[PDB]
């Protein structure tokens, strides 16, 4: 069984904890302590491979998962322009950690269940294209794109190493 070290990053309130918990416990938490940072393990089969996902949910230890973490989930909320503006910082932070523009990464638009997006799907694709990374729209309330995001990241790690 292979271990995949997965780091979820992004501005506070985007649903980092919600996306993590939905994957692990299969339920939507409406209020998880914004300061709680932890790793959460789950056995998953992705493409006939049994995987141990080691998922650091950054909140603000980190150094290890940033340094030794294999794939990064870059999450903004579609109803939160600032969190999408902040995405540059996190991409930069990762590049700087691993001294490379070739780090497995997925850009994540979360809260796609909410109406009246301020961040267009095209804006987000435009960014991801510019990074050479996938873009996935997710909802931790609906489970929309939730496996897709984590699994695409795993496949990125595999397509990298
Ligand atoms: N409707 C909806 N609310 C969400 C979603 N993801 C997170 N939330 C809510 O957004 C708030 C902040 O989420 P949280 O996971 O604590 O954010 P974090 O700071 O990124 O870890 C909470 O009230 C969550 O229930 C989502 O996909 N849909
Ligand atoms: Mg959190």
């Amino acid at each position: 069984m292979t271990e995949y070290k997965l780091v979820v990053v992004g501005a506070d309130g985007v649903g980092k904890s919600a996306l993590t918990i939905q994957l692990i416990q299969n339920h939507f938490v409406d209020e998880y302590d914004p300061t709680i940072e932890d790793s959460y393990r789950k056995q998953v089969e992705i493409d006939g491979e049994t995987c141990l996902l080691d998922i650091l949910d950054t909140a603000g230890m980190r150094d290890q998962y940033m340094r030794t973490g294999e794939g990064f989930l870059c999450v903004f909320a579609i109803n939160n322009t600032k969190s999408f503006e902040d995405i540059h910082h996190y991409r930069e932070q990762i590049k700087r950690v691993k001294d490379s523009e070739d780090v497995p990464m997925v850009l994540v638009g979360n809260k796609c269940d909410l109406p009246s997006r301020t961040v267009d799907t095209k804006q987000a694709q435009d960014l991801a294209r510019s990074y050479g990374i996938p873009f996935i729209e997710t909802s931790a309330k609906t489970r929309q794109g939730v496996d897709d995001a984590f699994y695409t990241l795993v496949r990125e790690i595999r397509k990298h190493k």
